[PDB]
């Protein structure tokens, strides 16, 4: 945006000088007829007219014209048009800490236009994220990814028609695309917990979702809480030998539900207050489950059934 | 683009003054002839005529002048005239997952003029790719491939005659090359998988 002003004072001196000439012949002519009480007359004449004209002539001007200029520019580029900067913030909902968490972030314009992915930087890393926790921490203001560039030195940038389509339509979410994090791990010797930098979760997190059943729930507050629970994979031979694993069970050790008085429950709330999903899999094993104990109501047999890995059971409250 | 506007206000003060001089000569010539009812007459004259003149003239003016200009401007550079942006997915049809996938992808202009080669960087990479699964997961955006650079610091460039031919023909493949990927691999000790960085998928 550049704006200009201009002022100009001029000054103008002109002297002229000209010089004329005229050469010219009249012919003349005239007729008369004249009156009186006894005399009448006639005339006749003709005119020879000569003339001859010189005229000189010089002048002087001033002139003062003084200008008074306003301007005003604005510059664009359609590659580069707009500049994105995201507040953002991480929350890790799990059971494990993750440490110097730089998530792989891309920002999305519309409906599944890629502005941009960008893997977190040293600005945006976070040290420590413990379960349940914030970065930056919940009453501290969320950090600014500004940059593309190794070196966060080129901005986040955005074209023309990207930029009027997101101030029009407004649309644009952030996706998640993974997140690298190093493990802490405790050091028998001298019992300090240590960060390796080599060793990272994206080697560890496969390897958990592969041998163990996932179960959600959410009588907690209606928000939900995923555990994991390992569970007998019986095609692979070293996963038949982790201890066999009861849906009930696994509700006590993973949610904190309890049998005060012979009863499945979560603090003062009964199991059959809640309801299970299962994804298709899960939803064919247990099918086979209770055909094989010749059951119906799941809840009467919720410790005699077995749980496998990858499978997936959804806990709901009843009520919502 | 640039756009540009402006005014101007002008006002010019003149001030004049002349002077003129005239020297006029002329011959008259005259004749004639009168007639009564008994009475004939003639006459014939001359007339000399000098003449002389001197005038003096001034003059003032004003003038407003306003003026309103509009300008507009398109700037372009025939190498560097527009920015590719590849949204891409990777998959893993294998029976191996593959670790911190780095695709060699090309980009490539109608038949086989290839536009540019990009191994990715940084933000392309993927940290696992599990066989069967997709890189974002199918349900995420896809990633945005947009540098030439080690540093992801500058746009994949194209140039002129490449940008007409593709807005006509629409026609840009994306070729993959190769892809370097580490192997996990299972520790007996402690029994976790770990990935060795030096080892590498093309090895294999």
């Amino acid at each position: 945006q550049s704006t200009q002003n201009t002022d100009s004072q001029t000054r103008t001196i002109s002297k002229n000088t000209s010089t004329s000439r005229t050469h010219t012949s009249e012919v003349h002519g005239n007729a008369e007829v004249h009156a009186s009480f006894f005399d009448i007359g006639g005339s006749v004449s003709a005119g020879f007219s000569n003339s001859n004209s010189s005229t000189v002539a010089i002048d002087h001007s001033l002139s003062l014209a003084g200008e008074r200029t306003w301007a005003e520019t604005m510059g664009l580029n359609t590659a580069d048009t707009a500049r994105l900067n995201a507040n953002i913030r991480y929350v890790n909902t799990g059971t494990a800490p993750i440490y110097n968490v730089l998530p792989t972030t891309s920002l999305v314009l519309g409906k599944n236009q890629t502005l941009a992915t960008i893997k977190a930087k040293e600005n945006q890393l976070s040290q420590i994220l413990a379960p349940n926790n914030y970065y930056p921490s919940k009453n501290l203001a969320p950090i600014a990814l500004n940059a593309q560039d190794d070196f966060s030195s080129t901005p986040i940038t955005m074209n023309y028609n990207q930029f009027l389509e997101l101030e029009k339509t407004k649309q644009l979410r952030l996706d998640t695309d993974q997140v690298y994090g190093n493990i802490a791990t405790y050091n028998f010797e001298n019992g300090r917990v240590r960060v390796d930098t080599g060793s990272n979760w994206s080697e560890v997190l496969p390897q958990i979702q592969e041998t163990t059943a996932r179960i959600i729930f959410n009588g907690k507050d209606l928000n939900l809480v995923e555990r994991r629970i390992a569970a007998v994979n019986p095609s692979d031979p070293l996963e038949t030998t982790k201890p066999d694993m009861t849906l009930k069970e696994a509700l006590k050790i993973a949610f904190g539900f309890n049998e005060p008085n012979g009863n499945l429950q979560y603090q003062g709330k009964d199991i059959t207050e809640f309801d299970f999903n299962f994804d298709q899999q899960t939803s064919q094993n247990i099918k086979n489950q209770l055909a094989e104990l010749n059951a119906t109501n799941i809840y009467t047999v919720l410790d005699k059934i077995k749980l496998n890995a990858k499978m997936n059971i959804l806990i709901r409250d009843k009520r919502f």
